[PDB]
């Protein structure tokens, strides 16, 4: 980022958040931070979420999903490059009718990955959260794509990539930008 | 983090302070200084505190728990994402009735990790310690819950994980927020 | 980078002007879209430089700086100054055509996607199938920018081949050499 | 920590000194000359040390012990979260009266750790040198708590952990906070 | 480096760039970008540049030589220390008369170095790489020095070190500075 | 390092402190130094105070510093405060004759060179040989600032020797020690 | 380096170069920046180059040398605690007449090391180089010294270390201060 005052901080004084790197814990925090900040200078305004990522923790997925969804603003998101795991979710997130897509933009769909480490109980307590988590999210997909459960289950139990017009028609986007 | 003054730092301006990360003597320091700070300017006014932490240190959890007893002001606590271990503890210390969480919000309890090592009598001190660290916080989540020692007890003898709603439930926050303001 | 007169690299984009001299990743392409972005709010109608000196890069980090090039009112003109190779070599390419040049001793490279699978043949033949088809879909906006039929460039990337600025005239990639700005 | 001014820094502003960390040369230099600036700002106004480290190096401790104890102000100290070793050593040396702690805060004092390598006179001069210091810190301790020393030798003998109220007893703190004002 | 607002930012103000350290991509787009910014300020004064480097790669350094002839005002070289491979070449492609060098600087020439790995076809694909771009260079250098192709062919082979006087003799330098 | 107008020990610095509470190499050393050179610049009257918490150091780090205090018109008062070690003490016995104190629990350690040889019999002789010529430099040094005659610094120092500040008043070290800051 | 506007950098604003680290080609462009500079803001004021360096490499070295005697300016050296190899080198690089060291600076000066790798061929073209450089400095030396180049070349031998004194004697300071102003 090229001081100039960072790029990124002048493109956000226009409402625009880039999230461009996997998502973390920390990730998930600076842009929860720019939501709830943009929300506080004009709660009426819409914003503007671009995304290129590889994805990130179920967690702070979700923390950027429901800051979304709960912020006054509408949320729209542009899928720049690639979006998957997480990243597509979020790309989902997007206030329906408002979520774009570059021509060679790829999205990316696909169940949780996780770890369990210890007693057998241990394990069970893990695999019991991941499954109930990778419940919760498929529904979360249903909701924002149109496509049944079922369907979402199915076409998640190993890594799905889709081209910008396949994502248009899944339902994860609305449109295709070609022109600004 | 962007310079849009930082981020974080515009955001306390609003008295909001924003905890994403493990909990160490040194985001502990940093929160409770933030917390002193904000009852300077203004002992009268509330002040919110996110939440998305894995945990952490118990005694920088009390640390951060104990100030926002302490100080005048009102802490509010916002479970964003998720909050274990100390950073559901904080999320429960939070000014009764004003400890909220998202709707997809994630919150899980369990007891003490530690480590003991050398003689016999060395370990036994550690042990007696984190028994009583463990009692010690097991009571303060009753108070703040509701719920009786013994269901305390019992229910964070190994990883408990809590959906929004099951947090509602245990009494570990008071509402589900959907819509701001 | 020297601090004043303040990044150079910053008092430069003051002028309309990107430089991409490193290899191309998710952050990368993260800068460089962002400063495409700013500088077509500043003026949609003046037009943009991004000199570019890169070894290649992610392929979809490199769509990401692609798109936003075409997505953009202003035309992006391109400078190959030194080494542009896989992406990078897309991306000199991807220039406002008629505005795509190249110094003297610069050097170009073209090639075929590289990657790598890991698992059950399920999952393998999942990445075999993807990769096959960003390499296809890739060459086929080679063909476009450069005027070559696909089947040349299908032919001529299927390893390292590397060009000359005259060469790279001649395969369409630039349009002209330039040679200096009096 | 954010910039809103460094946040520790703005809390420099009044007169507020903040360790939570562990005791090293370093951090010992830093809040010496913390002190030392107060000092010369108003010499008369009081400053408060607050408190949350494990311990850390018995002359970097001192060292901050001997400035507290050299200038003019008076200086509070409030073990918040946690103080052991030195942290606890340093938390005692507070203006008698003005050492306070919170409710779950944690105070551990314990006999002085080190290492000696080389020739059995070199460890003798080792050997020598730490039970010395021991000696010294132990009757530093029996003054500011009023316990005997014989009291503190035993006590220290092995870690020994105390609550705040256990901390209140013994003599560490002078009282448990709770609210401001 | 010390403020003086930068050291080195200070001496570019007098129109003046510092190369002190090995030649990479990432040297070679700041030294570019300073370039680029003074034929911007005033396409009509002098540009002087210090160079005391090891080398580094072909590239990177091209990418210097193109931009310092294709910039309108002319770049006065002076090796102070030592300036070997590109960085030889380089000091070689400062305005013809304006090449200086101090009296213990160093300078040393050499043919390119390299590496291939793999398949014998992709190895051949780099030997005549690499080749091409000794003789590239190599003319570059006849040009720059007066030397027929066949000296510098024969010249580089190996590791040639040359002292200031050698290198004024070979032609590099213009004139040996004493005092200005 | 709290910046606050700015950082602590700046400040500190303006009402002419200068603060060593680290170990002492050749970047310390600079350091100091150059604080010294500027405070004498400022000022070339007034005392300069030298507080002194350090394990010690480089025996030419420390010389650096020592030669520094001794050149500048200023008269460096010391202060040990916390523990001085090896050039650390050094440092504490160069200050102002008169002037060097000492706060109540301060420690101070004093001992020979430390260091090593590596290779032919002829480099570790040239290496015996200087450090040999260091510590009798030292001695002869400390010898002077003390009032110890060398004999005693030689057999003091032959292992490490810890006093206690009132230790360190009687062996010469300090002049006095501290209670009110006043 | 603490900012006062940093030191080092007030200490360049009376025309003072601090040289207190090892010699590498980061720190000759420095250095010679920090000269090419104070020659262009009064080429007629003398410049002090403060120099405690173990050496370094031979080329950053003569860098910085070369600038010294090229630019108008007089650069008096003065060396610190320690000037070794290239240091030693730039203290005599001094105008002459205006090189000190204070009592207990230290000087030593020996010849140049280096390695070779590779063939037979490649291993001849660098000792053929470096002891040319030895050569070469070895000369400067006489000159700035007064000595013979047969004395330099003996005495370099293998390391040479010498006092202030022998220092002067020698012929590469030529006074030894021992009072500012």
């Amino acid at each position: 980022i090229p001081t100039v005052y960072d790029i990124y901080s002048r493109l956000l004084k226009d409402r625009i958040i880039m999230l461009g790197s996997a998502i973390d814990d920390n990730v998930a925090n600076s842009i929860v931070s720019q939501l709830l900040f943009l929300a506080a200078e004009d709660p009426e305004k819409e914003i503007s979420l671009y995304i290129n990522s590889p994805g990130g923790s179920i967690t702070a997925g979700m923390a950027i999903y429901d800051t979304m969804q709960f912020i006054k603003p509408k949320v729209s998101t542009i899928c720049i490059g690639m979006a998957a795991s997480m990243g597509a979710f979020l790309l989902a997130a997007g206030e329906k009718g408002k979520r774009y897509a570059l021509p060679n933009s790829e999205v990316m769909i696909h169940q949780p990955l996780g770890g369990a480490q210890g007693q057998a109980t241990e394990i069970e307590i893990a695999a019991k959260r991941i499954l109930l988590l990778r419940d919760k999210l498929n529904k979360v997909l249903a909701e924002r794509t149109g496509q049944p459960l079922e369907v979402i289950e199915r076409d998640t139990d190993r890594d799905n990539f889709k081209s910008a017009e396949e994502a248009l028609e899944y339902g994860l986007i609305d449109k295709i930008l070609t022109h600004l």
